């Protein structure tokens, strides 16, 4: 059992690429298209977020990291309101939050 | 977007009455069988509690209630460790953990 | 095994609570997101329908019940044409189907 | 879309008794509990194949003139059920034989 | 296992093809949008089919007595990403005639 | 796109690690549970091996890389064998040929 937050990284990266593309192009099939890839990219880091907290993340690192249950919170948060629009700053901001949990999860491993 | 800890519940209870079956045979298709089974079913309990705090479960949710992050995080350890038991107390204590979220759920329902 | 209708009535009640909330908001990027998770829901919804008849009804509850492997089609087509419409009365009539199978269901659990 | 084929439920069901058929031969405990692994996966993808047949494919008139259709589907839904939990071919073939007799009464139907 | 056939890739493909042709049919907003989902879906398990039959079947002689399989098998693949990415019909027919060809190979290497 | 093998990397470091848990715990149950999933997690690898031969990888990179389209069959091959192994050389070997095809991908980065 290997863990990295690169994963929830990388689906985060995705949907942030995604958004960017939507607002270059006015196809609705494209538009369509794009929104259903986004959708499942970023379920898929909510999963790799979740997995982090459940099974990695153990009593003694929330006792170090107090604010660690909210900051994993907000961070599923800000993926859902990344699912539900086009901006890319919103992909950002679930991203930012992605590498705070990164910072945390290496301090852990040290 | 409906949301129901009953889910979770079920997924749960299934883990429980597969452990229960398991100390009835003996035959290793069946203790395989089961095994498989009881992996599947919990980890889809822990998808259930998962989106339940990540979607579900808003600010004033975690402020009024402030043992809820870690009410949560400890229901799904309990079912991490009821996925690589046989034994059906452990099953029973992971239902007794979404017990707990169930009732507080209703609460803020009302 | 542990059954209960219930699973198939959470993923129903979804599906016509999306059906609802597409009707209040004009979005395209909304629209397109709804009917995405509607078809999954609806997917779910039938899946757990299909697991009940097949898993759980057994050859006496269809000779004491004659109109039960109808009542099962006609529930499937039923979620089959809520999953191509946005229209909520055809989310709830897949509901009175599923409310159909969930009386006979317990009707056998005593 | 419009396009079914039985040949989905055969091909996993064929899978399925070749597991069987495989389990009988190599006693190695890791085989036997892959093979346990994909004989499971392998047959609930066989049952869905075959129960999408019955409720997307299959129309009501369908119904009216093989009036057997309902109970032939559950039958071989619960035999396939059945193959999931044996290490014996003989449940495989089982499976195989009601698919089979699915797949003749879907090419009655695509010729009238 | 050991049962594989190139018929699951074709019914998906095929599946992909239907669903572009039911796109220029009806100009429903709802309907645009839930096949564009299902085609996503379809051509996404049109992939994995050909995949697995280029790493689970096709074995190392294969690729010796066919030199030009491993570039059939990565432009069906890209065929089929083309396909998923076009409402037109002709993209679905590219991918089908490509899966054609490793239909053909597949049929001769059950021979000899 | 986004487009990285540190995906199949984590994946397939996933399955050695479980092979390297097989060698040291006895445990007829945890064998069991080990055996489901690093079936899974050699499938996933191979899925995102796939992904970046059939998505990222272009003609250029093919005539560049003649040897590429066969590395690739090869790297499938031995995450097959290592998913039908308790053995970590085998899931060392699979990592071998990722790190091979990881040394192309960050050239054609480049």
């Amino acid at each position: 059992g290997v863990y990295d937050p690169a994963q929830a990284r990388i689906e985060a990266e995705s949907v942030k690429a995604v958004q960017e593309k939507m607002a270059g192009n006015d196809d609705p099939h494209f538009q369509t298209r794009a929104t259903v890839i986004k959708e499942q990219r970023a379920e898929l880091a909510k999963h790799h977020v979740s997995v982090l907290w459940s099974d990695y993340f153990k009593p003694p690192h929330f006792e170090k990291y107090p604010e660690l249950h909210q900051l994993v919170n907000d961070t599923l948060k800000a993926m859902s309101a990344a699912k539900g629009s086009k901006d890319p700053a919103t992909g950002q901001k679930a991203l930012d939050y992605i590498a705070q949990i990164d910072k945390i999860f290496w301090e852990t491993k040290k």
